[PDB]
């Protein structure tokens, strides 16, 4: 179809409980973890599992970031590195929502959940186990809903990487306003959101911001997450892709 | 009970302009190694006022020496960081490290792996610029950087609490702050949410720069003086 300019994205033309519908509908299938239960449970099966399951949710994670209001008016340049900065992040942030309900565990998928001792069966681990395991208690206390779970994950898809891209061009520039102006929408959502469920003006400026610093807190597990799966990769329990890897580089 | 919660958002942004730490000039033949001792002689000298900063933002004193040492050790680089974004807001395509250390762009591949850190930093000021950061604001997101940052890897409870109660108090500073600025009330939360998730680059950005590093083979000499000041000596 026409790629239209970025003064007449659809985001722009959404009003907050249309986004919110949006985002919903955008929300990628459940997945079941298909594997032996049999099998020995060590570092090298463990994260085999992880990457099998990761795998198939990034296929699901294209479709659904491409549904996200605001995404596909980026060049498919830019999208392919908000998806490639983020991917990690939207992994997690989705763990550790299916996971608020069941505390001290990771539900990775309905079929499959571990504590924080089965983490301490690859080495590196624990620690980043106990990280989302403090993030899904947060989430729980703040009783986070499902309407901005997918505000936030859209948020963390758009934030990650914008201020990567270099402003070594125009069209960067351009990119950087749109995406600014979809980030501001989904402000304006998440307000509208806490507005309905009846908080003070006051209480939802407080939750938005208590909302945003956790995504701090999001990002730098992701970042020491690729610092340990970089280790995984030598080790050989993780897949390098490094030609895939070297596709994104060049 | 804790002076930060009984203070209003007036004497909020009092008390963290009051605190602001002094401008250095750099003191410190022009390698990479010597790129290195001029950037870590500036930063083991902004880290010793850092570390009286830090006791004067409202609410890190009611803190046990134990947990300001983990949010500092957690934030240090962060802080480093955002003052040197701001510093360089006047300056595109430049570092201000300090008032006769103006780095360009260019001069960060004088150390392998650090134009890029250089790239994200510049990109950062840039963003201060385009949202014309004010002062008051800038304070506000330093504080919130030290209370943060550390705050998920922590009576516990209580201390947490605690944290996350000054941490709603700069909010609604801030919000004071755009609201007496004449930002609708629409205005008012698109901006929070545009500081913020600033601070998510910013966190990416100390990730980044700790593993280079720990790779370029990187305690400032000055440590033993920061336990001290902090009492955790
Ligand atoms: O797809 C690629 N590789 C194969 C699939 C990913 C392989 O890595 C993983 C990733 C996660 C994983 O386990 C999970 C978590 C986790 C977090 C922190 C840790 O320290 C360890 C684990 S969290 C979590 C949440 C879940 O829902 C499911 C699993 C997990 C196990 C392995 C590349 C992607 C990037 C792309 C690029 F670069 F082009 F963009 C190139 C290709
Ligand atoms: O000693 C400690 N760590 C090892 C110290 C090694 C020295 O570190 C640096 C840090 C920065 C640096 O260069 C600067 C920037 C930069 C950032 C990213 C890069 O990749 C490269 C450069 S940015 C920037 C901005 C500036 O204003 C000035 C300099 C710089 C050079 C060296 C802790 C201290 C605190 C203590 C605590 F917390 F308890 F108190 C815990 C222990």
């Amino acid at each position: 179809a026409i790629k239209r300019s970025k003064k007449n994205s659809l985001a722009l033309s959404l009003t907050a409980d249309q986004m919110v519908s949006a985002l919903l509908d955008a929300e990628p299938p459940i997945l079941y973890s298909e594997y032996d239960p049999t099998r020995p449970f060590s570092e090298a099966s463990m994260m085999g599992l992880l990457t099998n399951l990761a795998d198939r949710e990034l296929v699901h994670m294209i479709n659904w970031a491409k549904r996200v209001p605001g995404f596909v008016d980026l060049t498919s340049h830019d999208q392919v590195h908000l998806l490639e900065c983020a991917w990690l992040e939207i992994l997690m942030i989705g763990l550790v929502w299916r996971s608020m309900e069941h505390p001290g565990k990771l539900l990775f998928a309905p079929n499959l959940l571990l504590d924080r001792n089965q983490g301490k069966c690859v080495e590196g681990m624990v620690e980043i186990f106990d990280m989302l395991l403090a993030t899904s208690s947060r989430f729980r206390m703040m009783n986070l809903q499902g309407e901005e779970f997918v505000c936030l994950k859209s948020i963390i898809l758009l934030n990650s990487g914008v201020y990567t891209f270099l402003s070594s061009t125009l069209k960067s520039l351009e990119e950087k306003d749109h995406i600014h102006r979809v980030l501001d929408k989904i402000t304006d959502t998440l307000i509208h959101l806490m507005a309905k469920a009846g908080l003070t003006l006051q209480q939802q400026h407080q939750r938005l911001a208590q909302l945003l610093l956790i995504l701090s807190h999001i990002r730098h597990m992701s970042n020491k997450g690729m610092e340990h799966l970089y280790s995984m990769k030598c080790k050989n329990v993780v897949p390098s892709y490094d030609l895939l890897l070297e596709m994104l580089d060049a």
